[PDB]
């Protein structure tokens, strides 16, 4: 097996200074002519010249205008072109190749491919070698001169990176355009697009240098009207990087382009950012609310990469978190600032503690900077992205705003125009740390374990209060469970943001402070603490850890009601839920296994239910926050606290708990659903695509969450409220009417009516698919079969495939049916998908990640499907590696 190891990094024996491309697009072939002006590096030892080149049809190969010949001067095996050393010059030389490739048949959406009527590239991580020969690695930085030619009628818009320097006519209906990108870059940042594209545009003027930047956003003609929010989000993104980081854009022009077929969300190609349509295009009549947040965060992310990834790039792929973790951190800061809602941070935490914590206790567990890979693509993980973001955010929590900015500026300045490593970032943050502490002995060496050590720390707490001395102490322990990466886990540098609440009046007793736990355990003592406080721990979720608060439910309710920090309130709520869930889960489990004729369930705490009511009845409390409190923790969060999980028992647990709370609060839920309507569904800004009210959007989420609860409960006459809700002009509302209708005989009429409302917009139809897929229907398998036959059919669009199947995999009762039929269905889809799109196939494996956490029958059923997929002939390297790792074999 071909394993690359982080410690084996060596610079190349060659240098590529300039790339001159001619990309000639025709109906049934694309011809790529390439000149690399190359040199020998000081690390060269007379080795053969080896270029990556995958699936290329060679027309010609030369060095310095001398034709090289197969079997004599080179070999090519469809993956590497080797030029024997004897024929490799000893100093500056021009390597020329011409290859034929076929975007029209590239269903894998990596390299050059056709997405509906657009030709587009995706080069990160190893796609460039599918366009032409290269030493395809991020430390091989060069300048690019790129000409694209095509039929003019079919492809009137031609784009590549950088300044458009010439446009020309060509006989036979063709035309070309030449682009020069003056910044040194790795090949993974090359892009090209050709299409019948429409655009909206604006001019932006940089804050400090006053450079004029032309901003263009592009799509196919049909969706040109759905482009304006993206443009506004780009303007926001640029202003944020200038205002917070001092960072200005560095070309005269920046293009964003939407395409229908894209493996992930978007891509940061210099000057030419390429997006999945679902992360660039929206309109208020034709998109759900979540699209607006998605577009803001993705546009932001791709723009933030212009410094963190582009101007400072990676030495090698093991450094991925340096760009992605740090870009996600910058995106999240931007997103918090733009939205101004406490739910934006909560939603990042929620995603980490569910999806990423699951990954981190699975056999796929890896540190944010991995030690080895086979397929690069398997590293684009929530660990590398989201844990990485939290590691990058802790620097800000530790240093504070002004010292963080100073550290970041040192990082940017030192490494600008060059490659960088995670050590370079920590080194820069270390110089800021030295400054802040006044002290040159202080270092962040210990901080490096956030990059190397895998797994989630557990941070636990014990308290003492001496009421005569007015002295309170917090004793903190950390522990990380040993795993395959490290048999001994070292203590991390853990910042714990804290306050102290007076429990009789709900007020803050201290200035917020950040405890720095650097040992296995430590005791933190506070004086002049006038009464026994309740601690408010890990405010803002200050480190990526399992928190054990050792607080009573009564103390948690008090934080939930009175604490200032939205995370702590929410976490306190979450912990009360989890205690209840683990208690009722155990009771139901013992009932099943011991075959009991009768048994008891512990009821939901009645003071918690009262606190929920109190919060919900507070007209001045945040509506997004309220939607978090009435929903139980996610199943993927729960599963981290249970071994040998019986998923049907968990489903009975959640249902009892919701029913208990419902039986007390349903009238309060109904009353708030009705009284929220006027502000929730107010049409101010409905025709303005430059403006979104994120608070009002949260009112819609709350109303939609309540309706779901009332619907499942069969609250009297809720059906009329579902009917009226289907007539709202907000797609968030009318698609909600479909899924909550699942509990009624009206489902199938709403199905048809929302189908008709959705079917003429590609992205909205994809949302309708997802809504159908996640419907809480007994007959959900027959409904998937209907989606497959009537709507999905043989689509190779990843959005369509993921929309039909992924939401259903989160149906706890059905996906996990004890027959294994859900496991069998998704394995079939994975295997089918892998034959044309290995990346998407592995995304579709995600439900299998928790296999070894289930009850032993469901474990056996999942492993069987996984070993079956591993036996498929011509399984991709991507899927094989993933499944081998996930099944403890690699
Ligand atoms: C371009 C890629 C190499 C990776 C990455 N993009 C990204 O969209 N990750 C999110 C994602 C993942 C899976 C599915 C979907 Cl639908 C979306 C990124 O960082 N862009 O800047
Ligand atoms: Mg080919
Ligand atoms: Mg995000
Ligand atoms: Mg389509
Ligand atoms: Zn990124």
């Amino acid at each position: 097996p071909k394993i690359h190891y982080r410690k084996d990094y060596k610079p190349s024996g060659f240098i590529i200074n300039n790339v001159t491309l001619n990309i000639n697009i025709h109906d049934n072939e694309t011809i790529v002519r390439s000149v690399l002006d190359m040199d020998i590096s000081k690390h060269n030892v007379g080795e053969d010249l080896v270029f990556d080149g995958v699936g290329l049809k060679i027309n010609e190969i030369s060095i310095n205008n001398k034709k090289l010949v197969e079997g004599e001067e080179y070999t090519y095996d469809n993956e590497f072109l080797t030029i024997f050393s004897k024929f490799v010059p000893k100093s500056k030389f021009a390597f020329s190749s011409e290859v034929i490739i076929h975007p029209e048949t590239n269903y894998a959406l990596t390299g050059l491919y056709k997405s509906k009527n657009i030709i587009v590239s995706q080069c990160e991580a190893t796609g460039f070698r599918r366009i032409t020969f290269f030493i395809d690695r991020p430390d091989m930085m060069a300048k690019y001169d790129v000409t694209v030619t095509a039929d003019k009628e079919k492809y009137p818009v031609l784009l590549s990176n950088g300044d458009k320097v010439n446009e020309f006519e060509i006989p036979g209906g063709r035309h070309g355009a030449r682009f020069n990108d003056p910044h040194l870059k790795p090949c993974y940042l090359f892009a090209v697009v050709a299409g019948d594209l429409k655009h909206l545009s604006a001019t932006y003027i940089t804050k400090y240098t006053k450079k004029k930047v032309e901003l263009y956003v592009f799509s196919e003609e049909k969706y040109v009207s759905k482009l304006q929010w993206a443009l506004e989000c780009l303007k926001k993104s640029m202003a944020f990087d200038e205002d917070y980081f001092g960072l200005e854009y560095d070309l005269s022009r920046l293009n964003l382009v939407a395409v229908s077929d894209f493996n992930v969300g978007a891509m940061e190609n210099k000057g030419l950012n390429i997006f999945n349509a679902n992360s660039l295009l929206a309109s208020k009549k034709n998109s759900i609310d979540f699209s607006y947040a998605r577009i803001l965060t993705v546009v932001g992310h791709e723009y933030f990469h212009n410094y963190t990834g582009n101007r400072v790039t990676l030495r090698d792929w093991f450094q991925l978190t340096l760009k992605e973790g740090l870009t996600v951190h910058r995106e999240n800061l931007f997103s918090e600032e733009m939205t101004k809602t406490v739910t934006t941070r909560l939603s990042h935490v929620d995603l980490l503690r569910s999806v990423q914590f699951l990954e981190d206790s699975s056999p796929l567990s890896h540190p944010i900077r991995p030690e080895s890979y086979v397929s690069m693509e398997n590293f684009y993980t929530t660990t590398v992205y989201d844990k990485g973001s939290e590691v990058m955010r802790m620097y800000l929590t530790i240093l504070g705003e002004e010292y963080y900015k100073k550290g970041f500026d040192i990082y940017i300045k030192k490494n600008d125009g060059n490659t960088a490593t995670c050590e370079d970032f920590n080194y820069a943050m270390e110089q800021a740390y030295k400054m802040k502490k006044a002290d040159n002995s202080a270092n962040l060496n210990q901080y490096l374990l956030w990059f190397s050590q895998s797994g989630t720390p557990h941070v636990s707490f014990k308290y003492n209060y001496d009421a005569e001395k007015k002295q309170y102490s917090i004793h903190v322990n950390q522990y990380t469970k040993p795993d395959e990466n490290q048999k001994e886990k070292k203590p991390l540098f853990i910042p714990i943001s804290v306050g102290l609440i007076n429990p009789e009046n709900g007020k803050e007793m201290i200035s917020q402070t950040t405890l720095e736990l650097t040992k296995e355990s430590d005791t933190f003592v506070f004086n002049n603490i006038a009464v026994k406080p309740i601690p408010s721990l890990f405010r803002g979720f200050s480190a990526p850890v399992y928190i054990e608060d050792n607080l009573t439910d009564e103390e948690r309710i008090l934080l939930l009601k009175y604490d200032s920090d939205a995370f702590v309130r929410y976490n306190s709520c979450t912990n009360i839920y989890m205690k209840q869930i683990l208690m009722n889960y155990n009771e139901f489990l013992k009932a099943k296994n011991e075959k009991l004729e009768s048994f008891n369930l512990t009821p939901v705490n009645a003071q918690f239910i009262d606190a929920i009511k109190y919060l919900l009845e507070d007209p001045h409390a945040d509506a997004g926050f309220k939607s978090y409190i009435v929903s139980l923790p996610q199943d993927r969060y729960i599963i981290n606290f249970v071994s040998n999980l019986d998923t049907d028992v968990l489903a009975d647990t959640k249902e009892y708990i919701y029913k208990q709370i419902g039986d007390k609060l349903n009238d309060v839920y109904y009353k708030m659903f009705k009284s929220l309507e006027a502000k929730a569904d107010d049409l101010t800004y409905f025709n303005d695509e430059s403006h979104v009210d994120f608070d009002q959007m949260n009112m819609r989420t709350l109303r939609n969450t309540l309706l779901s609860l009332l619907s499942k409960a069969q609250y009297p006459n809720i059906l009329n409220e579902i009917i009226e809700h289907s007539k709202s002009p907000y797609p968030s509302n009318w698609l909600t009417s479909l899924s909550v209708s699942a509990y009624f005989d009206k489902y199938f009429e709403l199905y048809d009516k929302t189908y008709k409302l959705s079917k003429d917009d590609e992205l909205l139809l994809q949302e309708w698919l997802k809504t159908v897929s996640r419907s809480d229907r007994k007959d959900i398998y027959e409904i998937l079969k209907k989606l497959e036959n009537e709507v999905l059919k043989d689509s190779k669009n990843p959005n369509d495939i993921r929309a039909v199947y992924l939401p259903f995999t989160n149906n706890l009762r059905r996906f996990h049916d004890i027959s294994g039929k859900g496991y069998k269905l998704i394995a079939e889809v994975i295997t089918k998908t892998d034959k044309f799109n290995p990346m998407v196939a592995t995304q579709l494996c995600e439900p299998f990640k928790l296999w070894n956490k289930l009850d032993t029958k469901r474990q056996e059923l999942m492993l069987n499907e996984m070993n079956t997929m591993l036996q498929e002939p011509n399984i991709s390297n991507n899927l094989k590696e993933y499944l081998l790792r996930l099944t403890n074999k690699l």
